[PDB]
DNA sequence: ATTATGACGCT
DNA sequence: AGCGTCAT
């Protein structure tokens, strides 16, 4: 009763930003906008793999893992923008520079934590206490929520989807207003204001839309973004969260999609998050240990702690390539050119980030996988980044590995490499 | 023959 | 440390 946490302490949202990938090549040429559209890495094998696609395009059933020639076959008027290629590779830069024009203008509004290249988790409680002391008891007007949703509303004693929206939304405003909500309420729905506002700010500044989720954690919130996209926001109030897990697949909660997730449904015999509250927390901890038992206890019950950290930054800079089927590396000299084009555009991004972020790595580390070898890495050595220089980190990365070649003849390498992979880690302010 | 990333947990 | 899991 009285001493039972609710998990309804803190306003947190999710960003992520849509289609991302795309609308980065939409804004740079106009030609693609409102139009089907796909990225595409390379392009001699099957037409390219398509790593980002319109939502226009997506309506035809184009999906990300596709190979071009095979979405061409849904969508024969597809618009494609390739992937630069520099040194011989894929290389991402564009993306991770719009990336940062967002990430800037968010952490203009609160401290944000980067969970990918376009998605962000913003602690919006200080925020929010703001807000209130300034609205001064002042209602909030649904003007102030032009694209929120209110997951689990409308309900109770219109067919348009936009109508829907509102009727929700007016529900939600009307039982705040008559005092029928609770303070976490209020403290959530002055969050979805603010983060219109930061919504807005994205778009108007980049050109780029985004979803957003509002909730009192991070899985909540990241749950919410996905429920309506794209360009638009859900409320995920902790009320909304025994209906809303009551049909839940367990695999759409972040860390459950893989086996964990897969072990508590043939373990427990369960397939919905909500199913979860039947078991005590020790059941729980004696299935999926100690942490995953207690997180998961908590987490059915809508409420988790993980902090959003302040991180704005990514921890690690990394470079891969892969070499598939008759591509694999089967001698020495090619094995030492590919390290070299990773280690130069490596240095390349590093010196940049250097200048930018007032800090140095200090270690390397090599990653190689091996012809046959089950797993997506076979091997990782790390040894010492003392200089920003791209023929050193590529000798010292061949030093490595060198010896993993199991060929008697020392020119050639066996059994051949399937992938190069460098990663500059342990940053020290500079 | 998805590819190129990136954070965090285990022992 | 080196490996594995989960995720964009
Ligand atoms: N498996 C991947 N491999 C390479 N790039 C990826 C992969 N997944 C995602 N990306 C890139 C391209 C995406 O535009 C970008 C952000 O990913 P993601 O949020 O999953 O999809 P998205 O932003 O394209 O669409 P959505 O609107 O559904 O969020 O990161
Ligand atoms: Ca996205
Ligand atoms: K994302």
């Amino acid at each position: 009763g009285p001493h039972m946490a609710t998990g309804q302490d803190r306003v947190v949202a999710l960003v992520d930003m849509d289609c991302f990938f795309v609308q980065v090549e939409q804004r740079q040429n106009p030609h693609l906008r409102n139009k089907p559209c796909a990225v595409v890495q390379y392009k001699s094998w099957k037409g390219g793999g398509i790593i980002a696609v319109s939502y226009e395009a997506r309506a035809f059933g184009v999906t990300a893992s596709m190979w071009a020639d095979d979405a061409k076959k849904l969508c024969p008027d597809l618009l494609l923008a390739q992937v630069r290629e520099s040194r011989g590779k894929a290389n991402l830069t564009k993306y991770r520079e719009a990336s940062v024009e967002v990430m800037e203008i968010m952490s203009r509004f609160a401290v944000i934590e980067r969970a990918s290249i376009d998605e962000a988790y913003v602690d919006l409680t200080s925020a929010v206490q703001e807000r209130l002391q300034k609205l001064q008891g002042q209602p909030i007007s649904a003007d102030l929520l032009p694209s929120t949703y209110i997951e689990g509303l409308p309900q109770g004693p219109t067919v348009q989807k936009e109508g829907m929206r509102k009727q929700g939304l007016f529900q939600w405003l009307d039982s705040l207003q008559i005092d029928n909500l609770t303070s976490p309420d209020l403290q959530l729905t002055v969050g979805a204001v603010i983060v219109e506002e930061m919504r807005a700010a994205i778009e108007r500044e980049t050109g780029f839309q985004c979803s957003a989720g509002i909730s009192h954690n991070k899985v909540l919130a990241k749950l919410a973004c996905g429920l309506n996209k794209p360009n638009r926001q859900t409320l995920v109030s902790h009320g909304s969260v025994p209906q809303l897990f009551s049909q839940m697949p367990i695999r759409k909660i972040r860390s459950l999609g893989g086996k964990l997730g897969a072990s508590v449904i043939e373990i427990l015999g369960i397939e919905y998050m909500g199913e979860l509250t039947q078991f005590t927390e020790s059941q729980l901890q004696s299935h999926f240990g100690e942490k995953n038992g207690s997180w998961l206890y908590a987490m059915c019950r809508g409420i988790e702690h993980d902090p959003v950290k302040p991180r704005q930054l990514p921890k690690t800079i990394g470079c891969s390539k892969n070499f598939p089927g008759k591509t694999a590396l089967a001698t020495r000299e090619q094995v030492q050119w590919w390290l070299l084009q990773l280690a130069q555009e490596l240095e390349e991004r590093l010196t940049k980030d250097r200048n930018d972020n007032d800090r140095v790595a200090t270690q390397l580390v090599v990653s190689i996988r091996v012809q046959g070898d089950k797993r997506l890495s076979s091997l990782r050595r790390c040894c010492a980044l003392t200089r920003y220089d791209a023929h050193k980190m590529s000798h010292d990365a061949f030093t490595v590995i060198k010896n993993c070649n199991t060929s008697g003849i020392q020119t050639e390498w066996s059994p051949p490499l399937t992938m190069l992979f460098l990663c500059a880690t342990k940053f020290s302010a500079s």
